[PDB]
């Protein structure tokens, strides 16, 4: 647990806990979101909240710039050294045609731009874990979900071979402790990261009691 | 009474073939695709081999293009009537790619989703209709996201539509032997194939099922794929 | 190319009776199995009063969980009719022994479905691994997991013997569909109107559509839902 | 505080490395197989391996006879309490008929009954976690599937009961249990336990019906 942490939709929620899970863990975590307002909160809660931590490293940003996006990206990279860890918990944004357009590009266009940018940087290293946090109108939602694991189910396959591991978590509700705790989501990557360096999970599907019946 | 079977990807491969098919069992079938010309000649080749069939429609169409399609798709339901029948058999299309995948994905996804719109809007005002789909290696998961993208829209109208009287199944053959699939990289021979026919003869035997009757999908595999 | 024989299990009622008929009318000599000698022979009649001209049904009073008895007549009227097209597992599902212990319900109940039906697979598949062709289909329908485990059992088998006989030139199609519309429904107080349901037909014309399929394509199994059950 | 762990599969393989675990973890471990000696020996390492630890109670039991299974594991309860625990880790037990029906008795029929036992004790503690660890003519496919047609089954009928259940599917594991072709970097038998100690450590509300553990290799 030394190098960067990248981590998308850090300024709150699930991003917010596991990047201060990480970061007490000891990478270097990189927190990307859009308020430098909400994101410095986590900054100072993370460091304020540790005895020694190699500090977060704010990069306010909208994902959805990809050009841009990919740009921050690099310098952190070149700044900061070798990227251990993608985690993409950024919350998805769930005339008719030019929406479904427009929540393809957010949710899966973006997403896609950020795993080219940092998978390059991974290959190189041969080594690298990508992590994605899921959830679960004619089509819209079902087609941008499926969209995003067929991309997580492809990326698994080819990144294999090269030292690089992908799982995608896929939980119900999480913030009412009825539903799933966010650091129920935050140990199970704990746990990934330390299994044997041979050992390729796929993805984790957490439902809760109450759904179940 | 048949109605109107619209087919996308018709002036081509399984299309054409699904298309002849359709209007040999007296659909009014109605021909899309980008080139009015391989259109007329799907068109000409059903009239000529068949002695009563209702003269196929020749629609030169780019389903990119949602408002022009949404537009000539119900001037012909006004015109002729009740749209029995939807057959997605479009191909599947594969210096940035960021904007590459953007591309791929409105061709593929976004296109269908617009086809899908304006024909579901037809079809549950008439609370009847079959929506059939014809689907079909790294690139950093360009490939798996646009396919997988298909399917969740598949899956979503399956459950939407049902009680509305609309029906869909989608039909994910391995290689199919056609002209088609020769100009792409077919390694094996026209008889290993899974024969376009083959997927015709389904979409009757699905046409032909009870109304109550609902298959999400068909997986078609080739022995020889089993075998190696 | 002949049509040779067409086995069927669970021939007497259900849907086996249904497809049973169907086929017979296609143009395929069946062998109706099942343990009512009585019942077999009205399918027997009825199949012969609905067309005359038909290959004459061939009827087979068994108990297949007497695996022995069963290979010995299947294999008797291979030798006496010839090549075996098609085997149909459309027995249904027993599920429920009135006995004290459970593990000795979960006993039998295995017996009856799994083991029985491994029976009656194996003497027809080494029938058609001989032939080098055949098709077989199987009809698919707080317990402690003894349902869940019977039912999944019979997928495990199919799932292999797709791959397995694939290559042997022999097919496999698994049908699972969600309630049919037969006396055997109403026998299980189905709370579906006939017309809700699947209807028979549907499974029978199907296995027709897979059987004219080009011999190389391979379905191992179809789902068949209720509109009523999704629209629940 | 923590309570009895039943072990199936317990004096060898990843059973045995499950059993030392959850010992050095704090429940009380039930080690459940035929050979005596060889539950003992794991009894010993587990003894001499920690300064503290619950002793394991080695229990020479072949599952196989359902009857005797259900009094031991019952007495067990009687006189020690609470059940936290039941990993069922055994192997795999691999005319054609009758030896198709031995093998269903064996590695199903056995199972449920370990389970129907089990189950019935954790039902009344309202609490409870249960892990499996996963030209034949169809048998091994047939048996295997009945298991998960099991595990599945149960997994919904004891969620609202408080009892979770989760079957780990892992791939070639290094355990000496090498009769039969991977270099020693198959999955560890660390990586299963650990697992489940993951799981035993998520919140009561979680539930993961199975995890499908691949090899780098595996995938070519």
């Amino acid at each position: 647990q030394k190098g960067l942490a990248i981590i998308t939709g850090a300024s709150q929620g699930i991003g917010a806990v596991i990047a201060a899970g990480l970061a007490t863990d000891g990478y270097r975590v990189v927190l990307i979101a859009r308020s430098k307002q909400n994101l410095e909160k986590v900054h100072d809660e993370i460091m304020r909240s540790n005895k020694h931590v190699q500090e977060p490293i704010v990069l306010p940003l909208d994902i959805t710039d990809c050009t841009k996006a990919d740009t921050e990206i690099k310098d952190i990279h070149q700044k900061y050294g070798a990227v251990d860890i993608l985690v993409n918990a950024a919350a998805m944004f769930m005339e008719p045609v030019d929406n479904f357009r427009k929540i393809m590009e957010i949710n899966v266009i973006a997403q896609y731009g950020i795993l080219k940018t940092v998978t390059e940087i991974m290959k190189v290293q041969k080594n690298g874990y990508i992590f994605n946090v899921a959830s679960r109108d004619g089509g819209i939602y079902g087609s941008t979900k499926f969209a995003l694991l067929g991309l997580a189910e492809s990326l698994y396959r080819e990144l294999a071979p090269l030292g690089i591991r992908v799982t995608t978590l896929c939980p119900g509700w999480v913030n009412d402790e009825e539903m799933i705790q966010p650091d129920d989501l935050l140990n199970t990557i704990r746990c990934l990261l330390n299994l044997s360096e041979n050992v390729c999970i796929k993805d984790i599907v957490f439902e809760m009691k109450k759904s179940i019946i």
